[PDB]
């Protein structure tokens, strides 16, 4: 989960790890409007704190988003008052409407468990696209590309506040274990120690390409993506 | 205390932070020689892990150690194999010989807890040092230039561990409360926390003068220092 400190940390995290969001942005709404001209909506499902949307709205002239993270929702919500984010879960939502592009960003699709939840997820996707848009799903890393014990470490300061994170990923079967720890610190604060877990599913290329055309899509890879992990793009039809 | 994982850190960190113990023996050295022209033997008080023992091996001919911590002597013992370094109390101890300087570095001298203290351990200091050697005193901060609320953060590695260290200082009373928290991470170890607190006594300028005045010592401050915070010598007689 991303809930509590995780939640309220993710963004200057991120901003420190140098993810560039308005750049992704730019980028995805270019690469919708190369499929659907006219698009003119799109949903973002596991918005997380709604950085893609923000960016996007500028582009789309309306933007919704889905997350399961009452505390990242919030932060998504604060951060696109004017927009419609929608509390609920990628393996099973209705909206009642389709949208220009349906996207999953940063290796949300990850936290799904095996096909099954692959394949719920990515007929929800379909059934929430129009006939020319687009569905885009940036995927976990693939078995053969996973760097087990690979440990990441940072440090990000703002507003009198100083965060420090480091990462540790190992293999656990067929998914990845990343344990998260962090020191957050300042001059009243004092010192404060968080952590966290997450089990993220090393899915194969074959898996997703099944759960796109068990949707009814076709599905195509991109290597290299905003993330070094490529990036799936399906159409119906 | 300084044992544990906080000894095994020690150097790494201080390493990490930039401080350079071959130019504090050079100067340390020299310092001695102006004094003492012909000083041949040095004993160091709160030696640690022996850093500034080992460069000052190179120029005197006899160098000793004093420790109290068991975990910080065994390093320094492995890293002056050669010298004699003792377990032992800067409070009350006694080597039954006399040296051409007794030197007490990186403010260790504000683990004592007040004047009684400070008193007994420079009495012992003038009990070690020749009539023309110097008895030389790093201290901690005095109340006026202590900075409550400072935040120190920092990361390094080595042969494969990543260590990022975090410390906050505050005022309790008249000693300043260090509060630091460690992150280790390798690919195999995984990621573990570690944290310590330490005490250090806020003795003004003055207590030390009266320390270094009641144990037969003529004192001198000078500013700036090793560390920012100057440095005391006294010379017998
Ligand atoms: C080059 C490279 C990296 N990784 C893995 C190794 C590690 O699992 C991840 C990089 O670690 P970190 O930078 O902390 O990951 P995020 O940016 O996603 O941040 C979060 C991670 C988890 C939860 C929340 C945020 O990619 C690979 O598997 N192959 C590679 O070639
Ligand atoms: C400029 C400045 C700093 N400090 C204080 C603030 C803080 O207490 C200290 C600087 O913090 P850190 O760099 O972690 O200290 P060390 O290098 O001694 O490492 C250890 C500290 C404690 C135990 C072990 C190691 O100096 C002041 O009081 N005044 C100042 O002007
Ligand atoms: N079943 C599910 N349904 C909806 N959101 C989910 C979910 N499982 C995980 N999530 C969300 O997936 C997100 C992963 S972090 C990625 C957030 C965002 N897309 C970004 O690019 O920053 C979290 O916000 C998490 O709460
Ligand atoms: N009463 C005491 N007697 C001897 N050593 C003491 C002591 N109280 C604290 N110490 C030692 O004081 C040291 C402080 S850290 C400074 C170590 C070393 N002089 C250096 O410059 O790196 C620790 O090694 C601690 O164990």
């Amino acid at each position: 989960d991303f809930s509590g400190e995780i939640a309220e940390l993710y963004d200057l995290v991120h901003q420190g790890k140098g993810k560039d969001y308005h750049r992704e942005a730019a980028d995805l709404a270019a690469l919708v409007r190369r499929h659907s001209p006219k698009a003119a909506s799109l949903l973002d499902v596991a918005c997380g704190t709604g950085m893609h949307l923000r960016h996007l709205a500028d582009s789309f002239g309306t933007v919704e988003g889905l997350e399961l993270s009452a505390d990242m929702l919030a932060i998504a919500r604060r951060r696109n008052p004017d927009a419609v984010l929608h509390h609920g879960d990628m393996r099973d939502f209705s909206l009642g409407r389709r949208f220009s592009a349906v996207t999953c960003m940063f290796s949300s699709i990850g936290h799904l468990a095996g096909q099954a939840e692959l394949d719920a997820a990515l007929e929800r996707f379909a059934a929430h696209v129009l006939p020319d848009g687009v569905v885009v799903v940036e995927p976990w890393w693939f078995p053969e590309n996973f760097t087990p014990g690979y440990v990441a470490a940072g440090t990000v300061e703002a507003g009198g506040t100083t965060v420090t994170r480091v990462s540790h990923s190992s293999r656990e079967g067929e998914a990845t274990r990343i344990e998260v720890h962090y020191l957050v610190a300042g001059p009243d604060r004092g010192i404060t120690h968080h952590e966290e877990s997450h089990r993220i599913t090393l899915f194969t290329r074959e898996q997703y390409e099944r759960a796109f055309t068990a949707a009814g899509l076709s599905v195509e890879f991109m290597p290299g993506g905003p993330s070094g992990r490529g990036l799936f793009t399906g159409l119906p039809g």
